[PDB]
C-alpha cells in the first residue's frame, strides 16, 4: 500500500487508531497527513445554527498565534497579558453598569465560555445563600434554584452542585420565565433566580426588570430575600449598544452577577468568556484562592488553570478597535439581517413567529414554527434537509415542556453573514419550496432534530 | 490655552499621529472605534513586556516554538470543540486521542472499541471531572447500603492548588497528609490513619507540583488491599499524572502506577505538559463504564444521533487536540521516548553539577525512576554559605533567569527549596549556560554579604 | 546525549566552539538551533539606554528583505539603489542648510553610521589644514583637534591617525565645551574644532553659534583660520524639525562638515550614518577615489566598501513617508515623554538634572544625578538595579574629567518608548524606591557602570 | 497628473528630488513607490563579474530579519549574538593555523568587509614598525607598503594612512609579485609585505611562501625583519577546504595577520569580513579601545561602531551546516564550473588563458586575453556588449602597469552558478561570435572598461 500524496509506503491514521503509535514519522508528513482530513470539517460559513465567531480577521490570527504559549494563570511571567486582562474585567464591568470599585478593580474574571462563568456564578449564588440560612438557624439542606428555559449548562451546574433545579415549562401561549411562575417556584431554599438574557433556543429576552419587580413584593410579602444571576451569554454585549433603555444589569439591585460569552457577540475567538459580580460582598471569599507571585499574591476563583491568553487579548483587540460606537454599528448590522429575513420569509408560508431579530426583543435571530392546523406540504425538518443540500446548516428542532410538539426553525444571524448572504439564503428558500412542491413524497420523512445548543 | 485636563491629548511616534492612551482610558469601555492597524499594532508592542519564558525554570507548561503547531492551531481558530457535527473530523481526531492515551496508560480494553475518557482545557477540569466521578461511585455504594453520604472526605498527599478547589467547590474534607521533614509525600501508613467509611477515594500525585517526585500508586494500593481485608470498606484511586502520566510510560515502563492496578479508576494528565501539546489540554481517562456513573453524562441531540458528554466547558477551539494529535503521530513510543530522555539527562546534570557548588540536600534529581525531570533541593540543615536561596533566586534574575525559590508546606513550612524544571526546550547548551550564572551569582553573594537574608518573596510554585 | 527538540543524538555549539565544525548539518537543524538561542538575546524595548532604532515596522523588514543582496558599492548592477542613495544625500545636506550645488549634486555620503562618517570629516579636517601649513612651509607632524565631551570615536580617530585630542574637561558646573575653554585650547596646529550637537552622555546640545563667534573673534586677533566639524550623531534629526530656529549647522560659515546617524533619531535601521559637506572646496579631492564603471566613473571618499543597501532604502522610505511634516510630529512625540518623565521624576527625589528634555536644549533624555550632600538611602546605582529586576535598563555611570565623583542617571526616549510605557517605568520607579526604602541594606552595593556609548 | 496604480494624484519621486520632502504620505504607498522602482536594479544572477553572495537561502532571510536590530557593538543588550561573533573569530582563527589562544580566544574581529579588515591589519603593521624603528633609535617619517597588483582598499590605506605604496607593476610575463622584485622594493622603512591570495583583477594567487623565503634570505643579509599581512579577500575560504597543502596561512612564521571576506566565498550575505592576528603580540594594544559594560569590559578594535549583527549570526550558520565537509563540496563545486568554462571557451577562439579555475594556482575563475598579433574579428569589449544584450554581465578590462595595453576579460563562478547556468553563458557565447562574424563592422566600436573592483 502507497499514498499519493508522498508516494511511499502508507501510513493509515484510521488503522492502529485504538493504540498509542509505536514509531517517529517525518514531521511534515505528519502534518500534511492531519491538515488534509481537517478539509472535512466545515468552514461554519453557511453554518446558520451557531453564536459562535466564525469570520477571520488577519490580526486576530497574528495575535492569537503570538499567544500560543502565553500562560493566562500564570501573572509573573506574562504581566501584559494579565493586564490587559484586569482592563476587560472593568471595561465589561462598566458595560453593565456594575458600581464604581472602591479600590478601583471591578470584581470579575474572563473565563474559557459562558459555562464555566455561569458554574461561578451558580456556586457564589449557593454560598451567599448558605451563609444566610445558616444566620437564620435554618436547614441549607436541600437548595433550589428557579429559571426559565436555561441552556444545558445550568442543567450541568443543578446536577454537579447538588441544586433542585425548578424550570419554569415552556408552554403554548407562554414560552418563558414570567413574573407569576416564577415566584410560584420560589422559596426559602431558592438559592436565586436566572433569567437568560437571549434564550438559546429562541432568541428572545427574559426581562429582568419585571421579575425584580415581582422578588420586591415577595420579599415584602414574605421576608424572603432573593437575588438574581443574570446569564447573558448572547445579550451583554447587544443590548449595552442598542438598547441601552433595556434595564436588565446592575442597574437592578438584585442583579448580583452577569455572566457573558466573548465568543459569541462579544466577537471574540473560540474561548472566552465573561463573568462580573455586582461588589466584593457579592462574591463570597471563601471561594477565591490566594497563590504567592513574586509581586503579591492574587485571588482566583476559577475552575480551570494554566490556558493560553490569546483570546483574551484579542477581545481587547475589538474593544480597542470598536468601543461603543464601533460596537453599535457591527451588532446593528446583525439586527437588519435578521429583521430582513423575517419580514422575507413571512411571504414564503404560513409560519407563526416567536422571534424577528428585533433589537428590544433579544438577539438577531429569527425563531418561527408553521401556523396550527396548517399542512403547506412540509414540516421545518424536511425544509431543513433540502437548505443543506444547498450547503445551509438551518436548525429544525422540538421546545420543551407543554411545547414538547412545537417545531421550530432558528436562523442566527452573526458577524459575516451579510445582507449579500442572507439574499442567498432566501434563494435557496424558495428553491427548496418550488422543490418539495413538485415532490410532495418528501414531507414527513425528515424526522432528526439538529444540533441547538450552541 | 486648551488646558491639559480637557484633551484626549498626547502625539504617538510611531503613528505620527495623536492620543489612544491604553491607560487613560482604561477603566471604562472605550467610546470610539479605532483604525484597526493602529489597535493592532499598539496591542502588538505592549504584549513584548510578556516575557518569553525560554529562560523560565519555574513553569512545567510548553514554551517551545514548532512551526507546524503554529500552523495548525492558525487553522483551528474557529473549529468548535463540542460541535461534533460542523466540525466532523476534529472530533474523530478528539477520539483517537482518547483511545491512544488509555492504551499508554494500559486501561482494560473497551467492550464498544471507544475507551472512557475526554479531552480537557487541561488537569484541572480532568481533575474535577475525576473528582465528581469519585464522588457519585462513592455515594452510590453508600446509598444502595442505606448508609449517610453527607461527611465525604478526600485523603492524598501535597496535592496542587486544584485539589483544594475541588474540595471547597464540592463540599469534600480535604485529608492532606503534611508534608514533612523525613517524609514529605503520602506514605502508605499516614494514608490509612486518614481512611475510613467516609473516603470517596485517595489521590496520589504522580509527579508532585512542588518538588517533582513520584508518590508511587502500587505501595498504597496494597495498603488499601489490607484495608478492605481488614475492615471491609472498599477504596479506590485517581491518580492525578498531570506530568508523570507523560513521562513514566516511556522512560520507566516497569513502574505500576496506572490501570494495571485494579483500584485505579481513573487518571488525568496535561497535555500541555509533558504531553508537549499547546496550552489548553488536558486529559482524564476512567478504567470501563462502570467507572463512571451515567448520571454525569448529558447526552446532546445531533443530526448524526447523539453524543455523551461529560465536561465542565462547552464551547471552546479544537487546535490543542489537533496539534496533541500531531505530537501523537510524528512521535510515537518511539520518539517521545527520545525527546523525554533528552529533558532527564539535562535535570541530572544540572543535579550533579550543582551538588559541588554548595551545601545543598537534594528532595529530587531528575532520575527517571524517582519523578520528573526536574532538580529540588534545599541549603543543609545547619549550613550557612552566605546566602538563602532567595537571595540567589534574585542573583539569578538580573541574569534572565527564573528560578524559583518557596517554601513547603505543613510542617515543613520551614523548608526553603528551589525548583528547577527542565522541559522541552531547555537544552544542555542552556543548561551550561545558567552553570555559569550560576556560579557568577555565587560570587558575586560572596563579595557582597550585605545581601544575605535581604530577599524573602516566594516565587509562583503552582506551575 | 539527545536533543529534546529534534529527538535525536544531541549536537552542541559549545563542545567544539573553538575550531572549524568538521561536519555538515541539516540546514533546518542549524536554523532551529540558531534561532533558539538567539532568544537569550534582548528585544530592548525595556532598554532605555541606547539611541539606536528598536521600534518594528513590517515596511522596513520588506524593504531589507529586499536589500539583503544589493551592494552598495556596485553603481553598475544596482542603479536604481544608487539614485535613491544620491537622493538621500542631497535631502540631508538641503535639511542642513548646505548652499546650493554647483553641477546639481550635494558633497557627502552614506556612512555605516557616524563613527566612519566622523572618521571622514576628521580626515578632511586634517587634509585641509595640512593644506594650509605646508604652503607656509610649516610643520604638519603634530596637529591637534579640540572639542568637549565627545563620543569614543573621536577617541578612535585621533589614535587611528596621531592627531593630538585636546578634550576639554566635563567639570561640575561647566560639563561642555565654552567658548572661553575651547580657545585657550586653539592653535595654529588644530585642525579644527567638533561640537557635539547632542551629547551622548547627558543629551545636551552644544551650541555651535556662540563657539563660531569666538573663532570668528580668534581669527581677527591672531589671524588663524580654524574650522568646525559638527557632530550631530543624534541632534542632526532634531533640532532641523523641532528647534529650526537654532543656528547650527550650514548656516554658519566655518561649519565645513556635518555628520549624523540615520539609525538613531534618524529613524533608520541600525547600520546607516551621513556625513556632508559645505561644497566641494571643503572635500580635499585627495581623498576621494575615482573607479570604473560601464556607464562613467564615479569618485567615493569612504572606508568601507562593499556592503548591503538596504538601509539606505530603509532611510528613502523614511523620508518620504513622513517629510518636515511628519519627522516633527515623530521627534515631539518622544520630546513630550522625555520632558513628562523629567517633571515626574523630579517629584520622587533630591534630585539635580541635567538635561530635561527640551527641544531647545538637547535631544529626547533625561540626565540627572543625586544633589550634592543628599542622602536619599540608596544609589543612583542601586535604583538601576532594582530596574533590571523589573526588565528595565536604565543606566547608572559617571561622568568624566573633575566630575568624576558625579553618578548619573541618563533615560533615552526613542520612537516607540510611547506615553504609556513612560507610566509604567514610573511605576516600577516608584516601587523601587519603596522598596530600597524597606530594604536598607541594599544601599551602595552595586557599583558597576552601565554601557553609556550608545 | 494620475498614477495608474493608485488611480490618484501622481507623486513623483523625481519631481523635487533634491529637497527634503514637506508632507506625510501614506506608507503604503512610500513603500509600494519604493518596491516599484527597486525592479530597476538588476538581480545578480547572470552578473559574472562580482564575487559577492548573490543567491537566495530562505534561512538567511530568516535569520537577517530577525536580527535587524540587533546590535553589534551592544555586548550588553544582544549577549548572544556577542557569543556567536566569539565563536566565529575562533573558529575563522582555527580555519587558517592560528597558534592557540594563551588564554582561550582567538585575537580578531569580524568588520563590514575586507576593506575595513584590511585597515585595520594595515594599521597594526604600521604601529608595529614603528615601535621596531623607534627601538632602534631610527627614524619613522617615511614608511613604505610592497605589495602586488592589490585592490582599491589598499590605495586607500596608503592614502589615508600616509604610507608610501610600493606596488609592483604588472607586466607582460610577470604580472604579479615575485620574490625577486619585492626585495627589490623593501627597507628599513617597509612597514611589510602584503600578497593577494587571490588576485580581483585575475583570480590568480600570490603565494606567499616563496615569498617568505625570500624575506627570510633578506634579514640573514640586511638583519632587516619584515613581516606580511595576506589580503585573502576571496582565497580565505577557498583554500583551506580545497587546497590545505598550500602554505599560506599562520604555519608562516612572518605572516602576523590575515584578512578575508565572509560575503565573498565565506558565503556569507554582504557585510561580512574577517581580520585574525597570530597572537596577542601582533595586535598593539595602543589599537585596542576598551569599553565598559555591565558584565565587565570588552576591547574592540573597529572602525565602525553600532551596526548591524545580523551578517555574523548568518556566517555561522553557514559554518554550522556546512563544516569543512561542507564547505569542501561547495568550493569544489564551483571549481568544476570554472574549469569547465575555461577548457570550452579555449576551444572557441585564439586566447591565452592567465587563470582557468585550477584549486591550486587560485579561486573559481576564468581569466584570458586575446592572443597577442592575434584578430579574431572583434575584442573582448565587443564580446562583452554582445553577451550583455543576451543578459550576462561578463567583464571585459585592463590590466596595469604596462599591461595597460592588455585586455581581459574575467569570469566569476560564485554559488548559485551551477554547470547548467555555464552550459547556456556557451550557448549564448557562440551565439555572440556568429553575430560578430556576420556583422564585422561591429568591431572596435565598444571601449569602455566594466566595472572590476567586486
Ligand atoms: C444562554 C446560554 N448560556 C450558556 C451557553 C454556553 O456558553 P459557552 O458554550 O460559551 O460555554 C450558551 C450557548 C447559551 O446560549
Ligand atoms: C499535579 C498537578 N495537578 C494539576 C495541575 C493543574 O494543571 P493545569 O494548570 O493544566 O490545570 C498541576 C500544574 C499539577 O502540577
Ligand atoms: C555624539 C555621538 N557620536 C558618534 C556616535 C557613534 O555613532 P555610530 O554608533 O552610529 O557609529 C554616537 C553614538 C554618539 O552619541
Ligand atoms: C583582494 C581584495 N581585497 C579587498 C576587497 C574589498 O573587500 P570588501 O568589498 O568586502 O571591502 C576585494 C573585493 C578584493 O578582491
Amino acid at each position: 500500500l502507497l499514498d499519493s500524496r508522498f508516494g511511499a509506503k502508507s501510513i493509515s491514521t484510521i488503522a492502529e487508531s485504538k493504540r498509542f503509535p509505536l514509531h517517529e514519522m517525518r514531521d511534515d508528513v505528519a502534518f500534511q497527513i492531519i491538515n488534509d482530513e481537517l478539509y472535512l470539517d466545515g468552514n461554519a460559513r453557511q453554518n446558520l445554527a451557531t453564536f459562535c465567531q466564525t469570520w477571520d480577521d488577519e490580526n486576530v490570527h497574528k495575535l492569537m498565534d503570538l499567544s500560543i504559549n502565553k500562560n493566562w494563570i500564570d501573572k509573573e511571567e506574562y504581566p501584559q497579558s494579565a493586564a490587559i486582562d484586569l482592563r476587560c474585567v472593568n471595561m465589561v464591568a462598566d458595560l453593565w453598569h456594575a458600581p464604581a470599585p472602591k479600590n478601583g478593580q471591578a470584581v470579575g474574571t474572563n473565563t474559557i465560555g459562558s459555562s464555566e462563568a455561569c458554574m461561578l456564578g451558580g456556586m457564589a449564588m449557593k454560598w451567599r445563600w448558605r451563609k444566610r440560612m445558616e444566620a437564620a438557624g435554618k436547614p441549607t439542606d436541600k437548595p433550589n434554584l428557579v429559571c426559565g428555559p436555561v441552556q444545558i449548562c445550568w442543567h450541568k451546574f443543578a446536577r454537579y452542585w447538588d441544586v433542585e433545579l425548578r424550570e419554569i415549562p415552556m408552554r403554548p401561549g407562554q414560552l418563558f420565565m414570567d413574573p407569576k411562575r416564577m415566584i410560584e417556584a420560589c422559596d426559602e431554599n431558592t438559592i436565586g433566580v436566572v433569567p437568560t438574557f437571549g434564550v438559546t433556543y429562541t432568541g428572545n429576552y427574559e426581562f429582568p426588570q419585571p421579575l425584580h419587580d415581582a422578588l420586591d413584593k415577595f420579599q415584602a410579602d414574605t421576608g424572603i430575600d432573593i437575588d438574581m444571576h443574570i446569564d447573558a451569554a448572547s445579550g451583554g454585549f447587544l443590548a449595552p449598544f442598542v438598547a441601552p433603555d433595556i434595564v436588565w444589569d446592575f442597574r437592578l439591585p438584585r442583579v448580583k452577577s452577569i455572566s457573558a460569552s466573548g465568543h459569541k457577540f462579544g466577537l471574540a475567538p473560540l474561548g472566552c468568556g465573561w463573568v462580573i459580580w455586582r461588589d466584593e460582598e457579592a462574591l463570597p471569599q471563601e471561594l477565591v484562592f490566594n497563590v504567592d507571585y513574586l509581586g503579591g499574591q492574587i485571588g482566583t476563583f476559577a475552575i480551570n488553570f494554566s490556558r493560553p491568553a490569546g483570546q483574551v487579548i484579542a477581545q481587547y483587540y475589538e474593544f480597542l478597535r470598536l468601543g461603543r460606537e464601533g460596537y453599535t454599528k457591527v451588532q446593528n448590522a446583525s439586527y437588519q439581517v435578521a429583521a430582513y429575513l423575517a419580514d422575507e420569509i413571512a411571504k414564503l408560508g404560513p409560519y407563526e413567529f416567536i422571534c424577528t431579530g428585533r433589537p428590544d426583543e433579544g438577539i438577531p435571530a429569527v425563531c418561527f414554527k408553521l401556523k396550527d392546523g396548517e399542512d403547506p406540504g412540509y414540516t421545518l425538518y424536511d425544509l431543513s434537509e433540502r437548505l443543506r443540500l444547498r450547503g445551509w446548516q438551518v436548525p429544525a428542532f422540538t421546545l420543551g415542556g407543554e411545547a414538547t410538539d412545537i417545531v421550530v426553525m432558528r436562523i442566527m444571524c452573526r458577524r459575516g453573514f451579510e445582507m449579500d448572504f442572507a439574499e442567498l439564503l432566501l434563494e435557496d428558500y424558495k428553491a427548496s419550496l418550488k422543490y418539495l412542491s413538485d415532490h410532495p413524497k418528501l414531507q414527513g420523512i425528515a424526522q432528526q432534530n439538529s444540533f441547538k445548543h450552541t
